[PDB]
Parts: C-alpha cells; sequence; structure tokens
C-alpha cells in the first residue's frame, strides 16, 4: 500500500500471537516494543534518542507479521512511549519512502 | 527519488545557505535541527521522544529545501541528536511510504 504521512503512520502488527498497533519509523534503526514477553534468552543494550538513552532487552531471530507481510529480525523489549517498527525490519517487507 | 531503507535514510538539506545533512524520520511528528542561528522570533515548546522530554525553539515559516524540493514550515532548534525532517515537512514534499 502506499502510506501518506498527513498522520501518524500507525499499522497492525502480529507477534507471539499478539496484535499490536506500532509506528513505522525510518529515523529508527532497530525495533522496540513496549514491555512484553518474548521466548528465548535476551541481551541487554542501550538505545538512544531524542530526550537520551533507555536500557532494552534484545531478543534476536523474532518473526513478526507487519500488515500482512512476515519478517524476521531482533525486537528491543523496553519502556518505549510507543511501539516502533524500526529500519531492520521495514527493510524485510520493502518499505521504502518515495517522494 | 525511491529510498530504500538499508541505511538511514539520510538527505542535504539546504537552511540559511547552508548545506547540512538530515534524516528523513517518518516517525517524528515535527522537525528539529541541532543548534543553529535562525531569524525573527522563537516560541517554546516540548518534544517527547523515546528517552525523555527536551526543550526546543520553534520558529516558523522557514525556507527549507529538501534534497531539491523548497519547503517553508516550522522547524524546531535544539538539542536533537541529528537534524530530522519530519512528517510537517515531508508532507510539504509529498513524501511518502510504500510497500
Ligand atoms: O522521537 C521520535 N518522535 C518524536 C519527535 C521527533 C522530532 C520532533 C517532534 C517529535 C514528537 C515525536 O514524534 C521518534 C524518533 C525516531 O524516529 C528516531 O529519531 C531520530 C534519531 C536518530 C538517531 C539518533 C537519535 C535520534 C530515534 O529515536 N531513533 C533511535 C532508535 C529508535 C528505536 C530503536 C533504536 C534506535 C536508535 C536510534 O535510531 O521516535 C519514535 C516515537 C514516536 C512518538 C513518541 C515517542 C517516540
Amino acid at each position: 500500500p502506499q502510506i501518506t504521512l498527513w498522520q501518524r503512520p500507525l499499522v497492525t502488527i502480529k507477534i507471539g500471537g499478539q496484535l499490536k498497533e506500532a509506528l513505522l519509523d525510518t529515523g529508527a534503526d532497530d525495533t522496540v516494543l513496549e514491555e512484553m514477553s518474548l521466548p528465548g534468552r535476551w541481551k541487554p543494550k542501550m538505545i538512544g534518542g531524542i530526550g537520551g538513552f533507555i536500557k532494552v532487552r534484545q531478543y534476536d531471530q523474532i518473526l513478526i507479521e507487519i500488515c500482512g507481510h512476515k519478517a524476521i529480525g531482533t525486537v528491543l523489549v523496553g519502556p518505549t512511549p510507543v511501539n516502533i517498527i524500526g529500519r531492520n525490519l521495514l527493510t524485510q517487507i520493502g518499505c521504502t519512502l518515495n517522494f
């Protein structure tokens, strides 16, 4: 589809059998979701954005479905204000910026 | 042009007769640039990101050229880690997300 930017580009994602709303964020290098439980081991990581850094848990090889498109990649979990779908996963669904 | 996301979507912008590099960020509601001098009066604004909030200076009706496209709008200036072109200007240049 073609998503305009008059409003925040929010989409429904499916992860771990749960439906959630997330932002397609081209400014985010990685994907970070609000606190939740995911299978497997995780490594601690610090990510920085506007306002500073937050500590998150890094999970690898996580399957996520974005608007019907299956994608696999690293997913970070932590105290993020909103669910963010970053470039590591946007590339997998063939998302591009056009103008 | 069509920009993929395997690397950060950085583009050259021109503001105040100077060339700078900025990120095309669909996750940013507004446009915020690193500390610099702009004409006119400014108003206070607080913007929240993944790590918290930062105070910025808001300048209105600022001329900014993005990857060749001229835009005139609100530009925020503050302690941002990188120059960010947000949705307010992305819409002016007709930028959309596609997949
Ligand atoms: O903060 C955000 N948006 C806010 C904003 C920005 C400017 C002006 C106004 C407003 C209001 C609001 O929309 C966006 C910004 C995000 O696109 C990016 O910023 C560029 C950036 C790039 C590199 C280093 C630092 C910063 C980032 O933090 N990347 C980092 C990141 C994110 C997730 C995972 C990893 C990493 C590493 C960095 O790439 O975050 C999503 C969000 C939306 C709404 C509310 C809270 C949070």
